[PDB]
């Protein structure tokens, strides 16, 4: 339905916004050995 | 047109899927070095 | 509204393809650590 695409699309915006998160997490950890 | 629309998202939503699973990948050879 | 849902999926969509990169961009960095 429409409001199900609405939603789909709330829940697909919030898992990106995680991956995005989690991604700044894994970049500070692989600096941390980048400058080591 | 919103058929499209509906695509669009599915498309989007598996593209996260594959970033979250390369993500975890990236994720096991960084914890490899992290603990070497 | 039909026409801002339009635009947020564009917007969600850009932001994925930002994060496809930057994990690219990770990989390349780990990958030169891993076989360093
Ligand atoms: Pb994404
Ligand atoms: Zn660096
Ligand atoms: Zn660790
Ligand atoms: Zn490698």
């Amino acid at each position: 339905e429409w409001e199900a695409l609405e939603k789909k699309l709330a829940a697909a915006e919030s898992k990106c916004q995680a991956l995005e998160k989690k991604l700044q997490a894994l970049e500070k950890k692989l600096e941390a050995l980048e400058h080591g």
